[PDB]
């Protein structure tokens, strides 16, 4: 149309292989500079926190009220040297809280749960707190978008109230009655490095547009670009207008 051009025009300034996928429940639409990324599998990096919190609440290894206390050994960011609920760590994207969670689940249950839901290639290897940060788990942008679409709908294979709790841990902001939910990721432990911005817009018409930005990253890049680009795209799409 003209909005496709407006969206693709945004990507004409981006000096990085990038793809942006949308899923409204019927149609996958793809935009960006390297459309083949949408079908390529990459480490989920911190976007796996979504599936990690689901599996862990579903299997009685944590609650969303439980405090994950700081054990004193300092952390990569100094904003991490605190106590966190699972929701507070989801939006701080605190990795050691969610590695502790994965150790609580264990490799056996982690593997069988990932098979049970069909997440990515469902591979975890031998390090139960490392597979999403360095492989072997990989997932395509198209898989991430359907996954978070079903989460928005409450249609993942989990107790309805577990989905609702992980859903609200992702909540970012609202504009009128439209609600943005999102989770960023930056996988530095792989070559190439992969950037994620996955989420969905819940409209007032009970309707959902899921989205997944996926792009290549290099050390030094603007950490704010993933979100600012995805929000630009959503506004050109008319899915989540600027106010
Ligand atoms: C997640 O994918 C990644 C690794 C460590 O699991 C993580 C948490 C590092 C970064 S970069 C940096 C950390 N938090 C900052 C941030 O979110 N803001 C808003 C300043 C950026 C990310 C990331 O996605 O940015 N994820």
């Amino acid at each position: 149309s003209i909005i496709d051009q407006n969206v693709q025009a945004l990507f004409n300034e981006i000096s990085a292989d990038a793809v942006f996928v949308t899923y409204d429940g019927q149609n996958i639409k793809k935009y960006g500079t390297h459309l083949d990324r949408a079908k390529t599998a990459y480490i989920p990096a911190s976007t796996f926190k979504i599936a990690n919190a689901l599996i862990g609440l579903e299997n009685h290894k944590a609650t969303s009220t439980e405090i994950f206390k700081w054990d004193g050994k300092p952390r990569f960011f100094k904003a991490w040297d605190k106590d966190f609920t699972l929701g507070e760590a989801m939006q701080a994207s605190t990795v050691p809280v969610y590695q502790e969670l994965a150790r609580r689940i264990g490799p056996s249950l982690m593997q069988s749960e990932l098979q049970r839901i069909g997440y990515g290639n469902m591979q975890i290897g031998t390090e139960v707190d490392q597979f999403w940060l360095k492989g072997p788990l990989t997932i395509t942008p198209i898989q991430e978008v359907k996954f978070v679409y079903d989460l928005a709908q409450g249609q993942l294979p989990f107790k309805p109230e577990v989905q609702q709790q992980v859903k609200e841990m992702l909540y970012v902001e609202r504009r009128g009655e439209n609600r943005l939910y999102a989770k960023s990721g930056w996988g530095m432990a792989v070559d190439p490095q992969v950037g994620w911005y996955v989420g969905f817009v819940e409209k007032a018409d009970g309707q959902v547009v899921a989205f997944a930005l996926n792009m290549q990253m290099k050390a030094g890049d603007d950490i704010a670009l993933r979100k600012q680009l995805s929000l630009d795209v959503l506004d050109k799409l008319g899915v989540f207008h600027y106010l």
